[PDB]
């Protein structure tokens, strides 16, 4: 409560997922050489949305009531199937996706507008780049 900062106010730059720029290749997400990466999407899908889309008419896991998945389950923010995030957006649902960690290669299966529409909680990090 009280006063709060808006998206229209100031800033929208990426920085280590933290106020200090720690170069170990973390929250900079600069794996794209300039524009085109290849298949780089880091996004976090929830179990609420994934169990819904599973029993809609396609097993996101296996056809078993057990927690058996082939690859990328609920909460894997890393190498996330761009088609799955995009599918739950088109289903009129879409979880809070990380605009910070999602790379530019994502926009070829997905779109920017779909990301920003259901963006994560925009926490203001103090940019020491100034």
């Amino acid at each position: 409560m009280g006063q709060g900062q808006n998206v229209l106010g100031q800033d929208l730059e990426v920085c280590c997922c933290a106020p200090m720029t720690g170069w170990y290749r973390n929250g900079f997400c600069q794996t794209d050489v300039q524009d085109r990466g290849s298949h780089t999407v880091c996004a976090e899908m929830t179990e609420e949305f994934l169990l819904f889309s599973r029993d809609r008419g396609n097993d996101l896991m296996t056809p078993r009531p057990e927690f058996n998945f082939p690859g990328l389950k609920a909460g894997d923010r890393w190498c996330l199937c761009a088609s799955r995030w995009q599918e739950a957006f088109e289903a009129g649902m879409a979880p809070p996706v990380v605009l910070q960690s999602t790379e530019k290669s994502a926009l070829r299966y997905v779109s920017l507008a779909d990301l920003q529409a259901h963006a994560l909680p925009v926490l203001e990090h103090h940019h020491h780049h100034h």
